[PDB]
């Protein structure tokens, strides 16, 4: 735990850091790894074709320029895009996602500062007074972002253009009829309780198994297309086990291609019956419409009143726009709903506990591996720990949005959002206090090395490898070499994603709180997680730029939960800091230290009074400027037609 | 502290609470206190004058009817009256305050039978089995009861008269404008933000100086027409010192009548300056209006919607009724609201330290007087340290009035549930927990005995004295005595009051906190919490029959500050029971006795998302209906007329 012992370690991931950089710069040379590196740019039609023309020089011909700016030129490029300029190529939410490792380094430079100059120089009421400090940098620092953000936000939403979410409602738990049918029951509702500006409705209906059938199909025509051009004639006889397809040679049915061509056409006669029944039943209408109106003044004004006496049926929320709807959770009936979030709660405990087992368990054999084997030694038993730790972590967004969505939301903003939450716990609990406590099949925030070590991996050569996007070039090179069957393009397999809120922003609230928790005591964490912030930055600028794509806009909703997270943190490090200057120590102290938590949840709630609002309410003249001037550019628009098919199921 | 002793005192505070009958039988049947003590049907035209001609019989000449439906015949008759003619006689409101006394008797009845079958016969886990029990059926009983209070409101309002505050909400904080004026700038913006739907507007303007002076000379009229009329000609000769009259004969200044006539003269001549300048000058006029809607839906909608990106201007409420409005509090800086309340939460903290010290001293004078001085002795020590009690705590709902005035709410009705807030939690620290233990200028709770004599004295024979509304009854015959210059009526000192939501309901809740708080240990406080809900019940009903006039109508929009403070007092309970039966006991005690604050807060969370809804929020639907109703019965109604005078100051 010495400073050489990390300074050894630092200089192996920022060698594996640069020798990600060289890789990335190689493979990002090649003309045919074009579509994956610079995908935005296809999307956005700015680009053409591989090599301009396709497929053509830069490869191994000439590899790479050996020097500096041929491995980090890349940089100082990706932050010469304004933020203006941004906010229309990539997106307000992706702007300001950038906006949280810059805040990042706005807190924590003049915390590692004072940190830097007033513990180690003089190594203590020192430690109380510096907790004050970095308490109102923090809070300053968040408040300028909350309102800088929320100013944002409404100036998006005010040059926004028209989507089909600004004049439509949710209506949730439609009470039933026997003599009427949901929509008959909507239109009625809102044709007396909202007379003028109700435009249009669209019943929610389940076409979760025409869609799960639909799914099937382009799964089976995949599957064998490639068995149908592997060769043509007489393909393959994989014969794999009954379930899912999938396998391979593991089971009887050898057969020939197309997926045993008949299944592809019975699917599809399931599909066209189940599409006549899911259309003509009323059985599949759920009890929720998609209510339009004419005005968006009209559609804040429902998404934000009550309208029946009975706090339980009617509700309106703003619908999300039709891209972000998660549909198959529309069909999940409302009193499903609270069992379903507390059965994912319960799931939610046990988890965690599972996960801690195995995260004492890296940091145990680590030591055992230092057992079976002075420098090195440490260096790798410390290191492999780490690389334990993220291979076991991976996996935990995916089974976070699991979860969400058994819960039961039918955005994909709210679903990462919802991930994002519980990661925040998870990593309160199992990546830091109550880790080594839950140990065994006083310490309980575990130790400044184990921690530097995780910053190092998980966010220096982490970051450093989500540049090199190797998981979705392999899937786009097999995908053109297996299943192609295409001139040039009708092959889309260029699919970038998105940045994951799921996943890198509960890793930015990670080493917040790191940062925050252990500033006052220890000023070592502090440069590591300084690196990581200014390192993703330009690793995820250059990310947002040139290769992922939103899949909804949000105009930065998430914020507020953000913020609370970084108001959790400040809090947490105020407590525990009551806790080892709260023992012994002065009687003064703890007058100090009690303060502290008080005047930190002042300040969240002047701030969740003064810029949360922009985020959880539309201002009603903000909604009648943007419905006047729509109407004076646009004399004559048909809203009905653009509203009335728009929330219709993709299916 | 023996039964006995407990037994004596009871009869004690019986006898005083039936001398207190028999007096009021004597007075009630003396035809000139007819106007005090059946004040409410001669304010409903319902009751004529004194004795069906004014002051004949029934007073010393045939005294009383000795017997026992003679001064307890009241009682009956009070109980006779269907709820739903009292909702039509007396308000909402009083009738749903009358059923706080009866849900006291529904949730401890059937738990001072299992407190005394359970504690007392087998006299433990039984204590830990009965809190539970208790905390089930207060739940249970406070969910029905805000159910059927819900239920009522609802029904209230919806056949509630025309009333200007349900089309009218309270813009606040209008951003002010160089070259316009708040008048100008509240037409421009309901004309563009509520085009459709706004009808007129009232601005606020600051008339305190004026309604300073005009009351001014209400008191110099009144002080000396008595002094004018004591024997006209050359009257009194008082001189008082120079501050506010009053006094008499304490200064100097002799001179004649009606205070000094000149005086009342010269009020005057200031009274029609300022009728000028309050007019005309714009100065006065307060950033603030009274918009007025077409509609009660559309002011429902301004109401529940925000209008604005500034989270601090433009803030739309439902307004009070013209007669609900305190005045003096909307010439206020709202910036000053913030200040005012957090001076007054601070001098609330300084009050309760200052009373601590008198009630433990209130209850040491007593021991003093025991030393000073067997049954008697115990019995008047106690009795006298009660009377004590009660004497210092008659001064503190006025104390907490000013305070509320202070912080700035311009609703009586706010105003009053702002004070029974903050005497509650006076009465959970020094009558209370915090009591006996903030002594000295283990036992945090206090002791029984000390609280049974404080509810028989404050909560019997108080009860008792109620009855015989003597207050009310001197100042009416001092006014009739010496200010009266009539004929017969044009002096109206009949002036009834109101129940005191701010006096009457800290005690119920006062006894909600014993009773809940000790049960579960002793038994012993429930049966005289009891005799306390139902003699208020009964003293009350006839009050709010025969002589109580409500100032306002909120419609039961108290209860869900009732509800909570019984939700607080459960929470009190379980944790003192942590306490009590937490140390040492059981191992398992530990979990029962800590999901019990679990289950009570769940509860609670699900009573403000079911039940809450209907007082805090006027549902869209309910406006409509009464809107259309309205439309049809009149269909040609000036509404404009009837809203546009009714804010503006009554001077």
């Amino acid at each position: 735990a010495t400073l050489k012992d990390i300074g050894v370690s630092a200089g192996i991931n920022i060698l594996t850091a640069f020798i990600f950089f060289i890789i990335f710069a190689f493979l990002r040379l090649q003309p045919f790894n074009d579509r994956v590196y610079f995908s935005k740019w296809y999307l956005r039609g700015l680009r053409s074709s591989p090599a301009s023309g396709g497929g053509f020089a830069g490869r191994f011909v000439n590899l790479e320029l050996r020097s500096y700016l041929k491995f980090l030129h890349w940089m100082p490029e990706a932050l010469k895009m304004p933020e203006r300029e941004l906010i229309d190529h990539a997106g307000l939410d992706s702007v300001v996602y950038l906006r949280i490792y810059w805040l990042g380094l706005k807190i924590f430079a003049p915390i590692a500062m004072l940190a830097w100059a007033v513990l180690v120089p003089v190594n203590f009421w020192a430690h109380i007074i510096m907790a004050y400090a970095f308490t109102i940098w923090t809070c300053y620092m968040l408040m300028k972002e909350y309102e800088t953000v929320a100013n944002m936000r409404l100036q998006f939403l005010a040059s926004e253009g028209r989507r089909p979410d600004q004049f439509t409602v949710l209506v949730r738990n439609v009470p039933p009829d026997p003599d009427e049918t949901v929509s008959e029951l909507v239109e009625h509702f809102f044709l007396v309780n909202h007379p003028d500006n109700y435009l249009t409705h669209q019943v929610v209906c389940n076409a979760n198994k025409l869609a799960d059938l639909v799914s099937k199909k382009t799964k089976l025509q995949n599957w064998l297309d490639y068995y149908q051009l592997k060769y043509t004639r007489n393909n393959s006889q994989i014969r794999p086990i009954t379930k899912l397809g999938c396998l391979g040679l593991c089971g009887q049915k050898v057969d020939a291609i197309e997926h045993y061509i008949a299944e592809v056409d019975k699917t599809s006669k399931e599909i066209a019956e189940e599409r006549e029944n899911v259309v003509n039943d009323q059985k599949s209408v759920m009890p929720a419409s998609f209510v339009s109106f004419k005005t968006r003044w009209a559609a804040a004004v429902c998404a934000q009143t009550t309208q029946t006496r009975n706090p339980t049926e009617w509700l309106t929320e703003w619908a999300a726009e039709p891209r972000d709807i998660y549909w198959p959770n529309l069909a999940i009936p409302y009193v499903s709903l609270t069992v379903r979030r507390l059965v994912m709660n319960v799931a939610f405990f046990f988890l965690t506990f599972f996960f801690i087992i195995p995260i004492a368990f890296v940091q145990s054999l680590a030591t055992i591996e230092g057992i079976e084997k002075d420098f090195i030694k440490s260096l790798i038993q410390g290191l492999l720990a780490g690389i334990a730790l993220k291979l076991f972590l991976i996996f935990l967004p995916a089974i976070l949005m699991t979860m969400s969505k058994f819960e039961g939301f039918t955005s994909v903003s709210f679903l990462e959002r919802r991930s994002a939450s519980r990661y925040y716990i998870f990593n309160l609990v199992n990546v830091f206090l109550g880790s080594v406590i839950a140990g065994a099949a006083m310490a309980i925030p575990m130790k400044a090395t184990a921690f530097i070590t995780y910053i190092m991996v998980d966010g220096w050569a982490g970051v450093a490898g989500e540049i090199l996007m190797l998981k979705p070039l392999i899937i786009y090179h097999l995908k053109n070499a297996f299943l192609v069957k295409t001139e040039k393009d009708r092959e889309e397999a260029m699919n970038p994603g998105s940045i994951g809120f799921n996943t890198g922003e509960p890793q930015i609230q990670l080493y917040f709180l790191l940062g925050l928790v252990y500033a006052p005591v220890t000023p070592m964490l502090l440069p590591f997680i300084l690196v990581f912030f200014a390192l993703a930055y330009v690793v995820y600028r250059h990310q947002i730029i040139n290769v992922y794509n939103q899949e909804y806009e949000s105009a930065a909703a998430f914020w507020p939960d953000v913020h609370g997270r970084v108001i959790t943190a400040l809090i947490i490090s105020q407590l525990l800091l009551m806790g080892l200057l709260g023992t012994k120590h002065a009687a003064s102290a703890a007058p100090f230290l009690i303060a502290l938590p008080v005047i930190t949840i002042g300040f969240h709630r002047f701030c969740k009074g003064r810029f949360e609002p922009a985020f959880v309410r539309y201002p009603l003249q903000e909604a009648m400027m943007k419905d006047t001037l729509e109407r004076a550019r646009e004399p004559n628009l048909n809203l009905k037609g653009y509203l009335q098919d728009a929330y219709i199921h993709p299916v």
